[PDB]
């Protein structure tokens, strides 16, 4: 396989389905990328750089060897969690680790180097997720700095032969909700040139209507012939609507967070398995799901395990939720390939929101 | 298969290896019976009678259907946890549920009925685990009541046709550490007649030397041609020494409790995987273990998952610990069958206690 090749096999409206070929494997798109701890998984750079540390991961053979996963891994830049969990400047961000108090600076160059030490296959440029709401001035300042940082990320990646020859680099569009800034950002990223283009800054609490409005004008600004990655999104209906707007790749903490907090995704909407109404429900979590949990165990038993505090319960919920997300993406890909995605999206929403 | 048939295939000293045939499957002995949530697993009667309730489990089809496990299940009587988590009399014990305050009485008859509603294959007579230390008078009074309760358990079990024809009933020897009381208890149980005989009252903090001393005289008092079940034991070295003393069956919370609290069992003794010394250790949890965890993942990665608070870490530790216990029992059975158990026990202790 090549280092990176994205091919579009079929289209319906703005939706696309296809493949990304990389040395470590093929990624079917639209793709959902689950947390590593699927054709591709996510590594959490901020977490890994603090425990066990990027140099230690490299000493242990890189992330693929460390976690026993030989297919592609996408790493984020580390910048978002630095703020979530500090001193900012044009150079980067400095911060102290709550784990041991140690000092750490993160810059475009250092982020790319950390991602190199981790050995990931898709590397994210280092940028800022602009807070929401943002004024036009602040959104512009933030986006302009992120574009300067995108060039620095590009140059740092290109300087590391093993990385340049074997990994791929994605740039991130910013600009908050402002069409002109989104356009300026897309133009700057395309001038630098990246293997793929993320839509950043939209997992920030703005609500689905606003997210979709921004996607309506933002995704067409990106190069059509490269993958489009919507970072941090989202619920099943977010994903369907984003695919309708041209997105090819997704990641979100929801399936795992929900799986640890008693929420299971189903074709009839999410359910709170701890609720008493499930104590005698012999149906599987979802009566169409093909996952191993739904082949074997009932809602009543999973309800019991979670209520009893048994770790097995959260594991089964999480396995189901991840598998559900992958089945959603499979149904999306098949429906686009078959020219019936518009009907699928309508049928999906009618059932998911009915909550039957 | 018959309702119950225990056959001894080979012996070495006091140790035996063989099989219990039951309708739902064959149990290879010596056997370790893990918690259900292996040829046979344990159901926790006290927990199940409070959530979801024995009648509810029966409505859902019994425990086998409820938890998706079609091989034999052994249930305890429920009495021990009633005390652990009240008013005692010759009739039984009354107690209030912390879960919802509800009132509950547990007697030999009610315990057998609950175990019937759960649908277990091996039913334990209802008795008291005498506290330790106990004076001779108190140990005798407790044991005498338990023997009266053993007869009531026998009669209640025999009254339920489905249970009498399809399940098995074990009686429990008590008597604390006193040889004469252990003998009286064995005599009373044999006069009533049971399918198997447990040694009760020895998972009570007395220490291994004392436990082994009591087993030395207690196990020979039980019928030789029936299984001998040491309740609540134990660590790997406890198990080996108990097999050397004629025990055929074991259960213990240790593999699961340790698995949730960072302790992994290995042929070189237990390890505390959270310790910093494992942060770069690329070896599996145990370098001979055949379990799926040890085939795939390193100590360093499991250490990382647990330190990160990822549920996956405790799941992997627990899978390994259970599998280790089953590999221990397999090695015990093979060595007895091959006439080299004495050598195995010596080699096991030398390595396990070396802690290399
Ligand atoms: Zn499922
Ligand atoms: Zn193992």
């Amino acid at each position: 396989r090549p280092r990176f090749s994205f091919s579009i096999a079929a289209r319906e409206g703005k939706a696309r389905t296809g493949t990304i070929e990389m040395k470590r494997g093929v990624i079917r798109t639209p793709a959902f990328m689950p947390v590593g701890t699927a054709d591709i998984i996510l590594g959490n750079t901020y977490h890994l750089m603090l425990r066990p540390g990027a140099e230690r991961i490299a000493k242990l053979g890189g992330l693929h060897s460390f976690m026993g996963f030989d297919r592609p891994i996408l790493t984020d830049s580390g910048g978002y969690q630095v703020m979530s969990l500090t001193k900012q400047s044009e150079e980067g961000v400095t911060f102290k680790s709550h784990l041991d108090g140690s000092r750490h600076m993160l810059s475009p160059e250092r982020s790319i180097e950390i991602q190199h030490l981790l050995g990931s296959d898709i590397v994210m440029a280092f940028d800022e997720c602009t807070p929401y709401p943002a004024t036009p001035s602040r959104a512009a300042s933030s986006m302009e700095r992120s574009m300067r940082w995108a060039k620095r990320s590009r140059d740092a990646f290109d300087s590391r032969k093993e990385q340049a020859e074997n990994a791929a680099l994605f740039g991130i569009q910013q600009g908050s909700v402002f069409e002109n800034l989104r356009q300026q950002s897309a133009d700057a990223l395309a001038e630098i040139g990246f293997d793929g283009y993320a839509v950043g800054g939209l997992a920030v609490g703005e609500g689905q209507d606003e997210m979709f409005r921004v996607l309506d004008f933002s995704v067409p600004m990106l190069p059509d012939d490269k993958p489009h990655y919507l970072m941090g999104v989202g619920k099943p209906d977010d994903i369907v609507g984003a695919v309708e707007r041209g997105i090819d790749m997704f990641d979100c903490v929801l399936p795992t967070r929900s799986g640890r907090n008693g929420q299971a995704f189903t074709w009839d909407g999410p359910i709170n398995i701890r609720n008493a109404r499930f104590s005698e429900d012999l149906k599987p979590l979802d009566s169409e799901c093909h996952c191993a949990v739904c082949q074997k165990w009932s809602r009543a038993y999973i309800h019991h395990l979670i209520r009893a505090g048994e770790i097995l319960g959260a594991m089964l919920m999480t396995e189901h939720n991840i598998a559900f997300y992958q089945q959603l993406m499979q149904k999306i890909r098949d429906s686009i390939s078959e020219g019936r995605f518009s009907q699928f999206a309508q049928d999906f929403r009618a059932r998911y929101f009915a909550r039957n």
